[PDB]
């Protein structure tokens, strides 16, 4: 049995476990992204976290959005990690609900491990579920899959069920991907550690491309909640 261990329902404001990131990181958050993240692009409305991507000059960027993380505040080793999210559609938009290993501080990326619960690019009727890590050879490895999501503008529960042997991905309880991590095979030992959660919406980058449909801005990513259950 899964029990609720943490949540953020965004009932009246952003809960105490979120840290806001700002700026463009290093080379556009490692992916040549175009937005400058700001605290100001995240708000709560009608019981939802609202991350807004805007066409706005700030800090030398042409776009602003928000990126939030639970690093140093809430981290999890295994669990059913889920979020109820509604996505905007527009060329250049790249929302994500994901996780990074706590040890990012000492081992860097991808050695810290990364669990992309949900990512989407542009107007795609597909979302992705992916892991990134450093295999036994010390190479940037990744394993991922996609699933058809025909109304991404609607709410959908994006989740992973993560345990010592596997990571399973779900959209609305439909399993669409699985990776075996049992006994740390192919350098996946890094997924037996604690991970924090991130939410963001990037504008442009290596994955969605550098064309942006600016007529779809301001664009809102809506997160009704983030919940973590553990057995
Ligand atoms: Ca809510
Ligand atoms: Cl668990």
């Amino acid at each position: 049995d899964y029990n609720l261990v943490w949540q953020d329902e965004f009932d009246d404001g952003i809960g105490p476990d979120w840290v806001f990131e700002t700026g463009m990181g290093y080379n556009g958050w490692g992916n040549n992204e175009l937005q400058y993240y700001r605290r100001e692009n995240a708000a709560v409305e009608n019981g939802n976290l609202v991350i807004t991507a805007k066409h706005e000059n700030f800090g030398g960027a042409q776009y602003t959005s928000a990126r939030m993380k639970t690093q140093g505040r809430k981290s999890f080793k295994y669990g059913k990690i889920e979020a109820r999210i509604a996505l905007p559609s527009g060329q250049g938009l790249w929302p994500a609900f994901w996780m990074l290993g706590n040890n990012i501080t000492s081992v860097s990326w991808p050695a810290c491990g990364e669990i992309d619960i949900m990512s989407r690019i542009n107007n795609a009727l597909q979302t992705h579920g992916t892991i990134h890590w450093s295999d036994q050879n010390g190479d940037h490895a990744s394993y991922g899959d996609d699933v058809g999501v025909s109304d991404p503008g609607q709410y959908h529960i994006y989740s992973v069920e993560w345990d010592a042997n596997s990571i399973k991905w779900f959209v609305d309880g439909q399993q669409f991907n699985e990776v075996d991590i049992s006994n740390g095979v192919n350098g996946t030992g890094e997924f037996q550690n604690e991970f924090f959660i991130l939410l963001n919406m990037a504008v442009g980058g290596d994955w969605p491309g550098f064309d942006v449909d600016q007529s779809k801005l301001p664009a809102q990513m809506l997160v009704d909640y983030v919940r973590v259950y553990q057995k």
